């Protein structure tokens, strides 16, 4: 282990599921990480969870905040030194049709999903450049990335615009010799207590029709993809899609 | 030809380029168009260069305005009939890398290019589905919603994001029923008078390293994978990428 | 119509189902078509079913074999002059997982699927270049070109194989100013007289979470996309995939 | 690390560059692995470079021998117990465009390539399955299965091919409870004492307008993918592509 010696870390929606288990595993692998969520009740619970406050604090944000940004990245730089490693993991979801989607719904997702993927994005590249850290931006963007769903138009749209959006901010870096990497995740369906509370979700997502292992992911699934696109392991690793979904969309 | 017979479309920013070219096809194929753009003299001069007004008309729109996209179809119906076909072409560009993008210049192309899409493909889904008309949804896609580019970083989000949404729409409207198709064209560079006005860059999108070919494509090689999205001849393509590109992404 | 005014056309096992209907629409739109097929009584009939000799005729082939190729380009020049466009059809499936696959198997649909498209390939680029033909080669590389199959092993690695194999071809041939443009079609499943001969294969075919469209698609699906790609209005389309699917691969 | 505890890996062409590395980091993190290459000379003298008999052995195939194959997991077994871990890195490569391909080019290259990596998954699934290994079967698959070069025809199929055909079999494995994951890995170019036999080649290779980054990768970029997929921590991931190319495929 040690795969993350050195590594300074922000994770957004860090304090629940997948933010939480990336946040556990980066901390077991040497990285000093700031989670971020809505609520200090539940965020100061997680980083207690995890370790102490020399491996692993909490920061009051909501990822859609430009101004929040400038100031967990501040936050993050005074409690650990300067940042190597951002996920973009925060997001929502809208359980409607493109036809059915509100704008009021659309300009919400997105505030979260896109804007805060880019505000993340753009302030990490200009906050990591060429300081020698081998920096590593990872961003949550979905087998809803790749393929339709019927029922989360919006949705759709934000992972579609983080997938492309990513890879220009890979080659910009690469190019300008920044000593920073772009990537994104791709999860599947992930057994989070979230989907715990959306009785027959689990069964409906575990059909071979839609996830062939017959059964939905754990967020260590998720957090194993993030440990080796954070280390120096990946040094090459840039403008690409990690999808780990269970065969969703192999299918 | 008469493959668009009795066919009504609207294509947003028609006026110009690739979109009066679609136009121009379309009007030649049996459909009647109204296009848009955001100027009333450039526009009714393009109506008049295609075909009369029982052909071919001019709606002012910017492609942003939610409210102005209910007056479209409803001045598109009042001119024509039932509209059985949109085409979002309309779009903008900023020429700045993810890292020198302003919220500003993000929130304003992402107006257009995103936002515009998604008021056309709901509004355009709720007006077309269940008439019988073989209805069809051709959003522009773009080779920037394929590949990233360091210098298009809101563009490559935009085209992205439209590239996924539309495979949402077309999964919905499929499982319904619906009789809409949804797909996307994905252009590669193509000499647009716009193009005629950046010096250098016709040549620069001419490279072996950019476009395979060796030089860019015309506004007539976007109308044609237009008509066939169009017409009736494409009843069983929905959710897909159709690609026009001089073999930019195939290297 | 006249959309392939002056084309010459090969087309590989184009005596039943999808060649057949690609045939009769080549023909519609003015092209001279040499069909192949495996048996002599079929391919006659076929040819006489769409119009007279000075339109269309069969010539005998196996697509696996080499040698053959040779006289089929021979034949077909001196029935109508020189090849214009060819399309890769001829295809065989076995019905077999990877893990149950035999040797045997596997080469037998690797013979047809994979060297014959390669055999026609090599050739129609060496017999159609710089001739000023507007020449094109389409190649039929499927859905499971895209996606797995789980009972599709070969058929997988023969459409993966091709998919990859026809954007080289289109690189080579774009790069050297050949004039010859090589694409892919990728049909999802469609209605056939072979899957009518497969008790419950349609409705297998036609459930949402296959096909979303709820039906398969016809031949004619996959004839007007070939039109379009052996057309000049698809002059700057190279070293793409074309998809006609009904939704399959978009889920 | 001991990531790969328990583990019995084959690794095809394990003596030289990119399958040394991926010996070398999988002996580190506690597999048993058997490499394959075609001279006993070179093979001997790589596992005593890694380590001890009880560690990793040296076993002389050619890929394309199906016959051999079984005697390499027999081999196999007889030193390390059941092979949890089939790594199908055997591969050549000919310099031509499709169009200067010879057919015995062609099918000296597909036989390592393609066949090879056939008989190696479909013999890897057979001895694998139901025996509650964790097991893995990492097939190598290139940017070359992506995108087309001209100059690279016969293995740009091959890798089309393996890409596609790793999805089938990554889907009957799933949908089987087999206890296997079958993923492809997409390097880009690499580093490889053969690349420093190629004078100007990997000059050739770090031009930006093939890799970004400005340089290529070493071995050790492609080996510690192949760890993640190997391991329990990619328990999730089955069905996918795994790119590591340095944003060769991103423009
Ligand atoms: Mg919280
Ligand atoms: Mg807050
Ligand atoms: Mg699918
Ligand atoms: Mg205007
Ligand atoms: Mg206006
Ligand atoms: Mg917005
Ligand atoms: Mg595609
Ligand atoms: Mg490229
Ligand atoms: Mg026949
Ligand atoms: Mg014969
Ligand atoms: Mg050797
Ligand atoms: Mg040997
Ligand atoms: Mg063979
Ligand atoms: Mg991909």
């Amino acid at each position: 282990s040690n795969r993350l010696d050195g590594k300074v870390a922000i994770i957004t929606g860090g304090t629940l599921g997948i933010g939480l288990a990336i946040a556990t595993k980066f901390v077991e692998e040497g990285a000093k990480v700031m989670i971020t969520g809505r609520h200090s009740d539940v965020g100061e619970k997680a980083a207690k969870s995890v370790g102490t406050p020399d491996q692993i604090q909490f920061f009051q944000h909501d990822s859609s905040d430009e101004d929040g940004w400038t100031k967990l990245f501040d936050a993050t730089e005074k409690a650990f030194g300067p940042v190597s490693t951002l996920v973009n993991n925060a997001g929502i979801a809208v359980n409607k049709s493109v036809e059915e989607t509100t704008t009021a719904e659309w300009r919400k997702l997105l505030a979260v999903n896109l804007d805060g993927v880019f505000f993340g994005t753009r302030l990490g590249i200009k906050r990591m450049k060429n300081k020698g850290l081998g920096a590593s931006i990872i961003n949550m963007s979905s087998i809803e990335g790749f393929v339709g769903d019927p029922s989360l138009g919006a949705y759709n749209a934000s992972k579609g615009a983080v997938r492309i959006m990513s890879k220009s901010a890979a080659l910009d870096c690469a190019l300008k010799d920044y000593d920073v990497r772009v990537n994104t995740v791709h999860p599947g369906y992930i057994k989070t207590p979230l989907v715990d509370d959306l009785p027959g979700a689990e069964e409906a997502m575990s059909q071979r029709t839609k996830t062939p292992m017959g059964h939905i992911g754990e967020p260590n699934d998720i957090a194993y993809i993030c440990v080796y696109l954070a280390s120096n392991e990946s040094k090459f690793a840039t403008g690409s899609e990690f999808v780990v979904d269970g065969g969703y969309t192999a299918q």
